[PDB]
DNA sequence: CTTAATTC
DNA sequence: GAATTAAG
DNA sequence: CTTAATTC
DNA sequence: GAATTAAG
């Protein structure tokens, strides 16, 4: 049973993740950037009640923390919280787009490797810590009418909605899986941010490779979705494609 | 007095023109063209009364004649008659656009020739006969409530609104003024359909050249506007430009 | 909700 | 220039 | 007036 | 997709 032998690797049984080998991320700003404070547009009670449980969970997990920041961006009034970070994105220095587009990424999958395992990492961005000096950039307001917290909250992990999160996560995971690639020269490993494809020449190589990948991911602090996992199959769904016997 | 010595050349004193040296024009149709009969949109009495005098004059001049044709195009309901020949234009074979654009035409005016005469020919298109086989193409309806003519009328001369009239006229006049150019090698003659510019090196050459041009135009059957004529000047208006001492 | 594209 | 649409 | 472009 | 505009 894949789930039982790798408890630490699955999001269902290993608790929230944290990439312990990765230094907290520093987010450089453009040379002329100055903090921007966008007022929170009034949010209906319906929306606040819908969002509330999620904010509480994130606070309990330490992913969100109180703060006082010169920066402030809106949470969408219309549940799961979505922060409009466009004004912060505009002020952050650009980085080279290193994530390959799916078409090019899949071009590196040879017909020799037809046994596949597809894993997707749960709450991947939240596994990467944000350095305290960069945390203020992502603050937003949170008020609980019937006695709430300070005023603002911010993320201690790489947040959703930030323009560089996909690239920074893809780069971080590449650094953490570099050794795995070296130890398994005969396996193909495709990475598209939080979506992983492991390809082997035989069902055996795939089983052994998948065990090694799960163990490595778990030890590194990442968590894969056991519910969505596709293990050692000859046909899998990956990045919108149906991979079947070398096709696509 | 320029007007008195060349009575035949001016529209004011020579009567309507007729290019006697030019054979009646035959207008070739496209290979798949079939006659089109567009019904005349009702015309208000105000419009008909405004147009009436012009139709009568043209009939008296023989430029318009009664006819029965499979072709019919509209006269605009909203004075001076304007015929919508777009559907006829679409069915007429295209010819090469040989009239030079004003910019290029003026590029052939050297600074050596700074004495100018500008003439514009009155009702130029009407000076060119249309062959009877092509006359039917341009028919339109004309009804006079208080007892009128047959039903349709058509042109016996090159009409306004026809896509090839400017080009055909420019080509016809070029053929008629070819000899003049040969007899006056030291004069510059620019032709833009009905707008003519004669340039000479001295006021004398311009006077003599202008006399010769007027006499030639008159004999050929063309008529120039005495009212608008600009004779032997060092500054003239031509094709939207102010020609002054070699400039423009 | 707000901001910018793409359509109509 | 307003209706749809896409995306933070 | 009808037909097709260019703007908004 | 409607308002302006251009042209027969
Ligand atoms: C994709 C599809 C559409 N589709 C659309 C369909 C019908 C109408 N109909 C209409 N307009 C006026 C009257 N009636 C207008 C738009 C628009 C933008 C994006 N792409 C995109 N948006 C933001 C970023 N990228
Ligand atoms: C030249 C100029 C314009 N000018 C124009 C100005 C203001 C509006 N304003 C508006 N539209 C919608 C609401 N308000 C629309 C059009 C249009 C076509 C041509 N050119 C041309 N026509 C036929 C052939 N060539």
């Amino acid at each position: 049973t894949w789930l039982s032998d790798f408890p630490q690797a699955w999001a269902e049984t290993g608790g929230m993740g944290l990439a312990v080998r990765q230094a907290p991320l520093i987010i450089p700003l453009k040379a002329t950037s100055t903090p921007v404070s966008i007022k929170q547009y009034p949010m209906s009670q319906e929306a606040r009640l819908g969002i509330k449980p999620h904010i509480q969970r994130l606070l309990d997990q330490g992913i969100l923390v109180p703060c006082q920041s010169p920066w402030n961006t809106p949470l969408l009034p219309v549940y799961r919280p979505v922060q409009d970070l466009r004004e912060v994105n505009k002020r952050v220095e650009d980085i080279h787009p290193t994530v390959p587009n799916p078409y090019n990424l899949l071009s590196g999958l040879p017909p020799s490797h037809q046994w596949y395992t597809v894993l997707d990492l749960k709450d991947a961005f939240f596994c990467l810590r944000l350095h305290p000096t960069s945390q203020p950039l992502f603050a937003f307001e949170w008020r609980d009418p019937e006695m709430g917290i300070s005023g603002q909250l911010t993320w201690t992990r790489l947040p959703q909605g930030f323009k560089n999160s996909p690239t920074l996560f893809d780069e971080a995971l590449h650094r953490d899986l570099a050794d795995f690639r070296i130890q398994h020269p005969d396996l193909i490993l495709l990475q598209y941010v939080d979506d992983l494809l492991l390809a082997a020449t035989s069902e055996l190589d795939c089983q052994q490779g998948t065990r090694a990948l799960l163990q490595t991911l778990g030890n590194l602090g990442y968590r894969a979705s056991a519910k969505k996992a596709q293990i050692c199959q000859k046909q899998v769904k990956y990045l919108g494609y149906l991979l079947k016997e070398g096709q696509r």
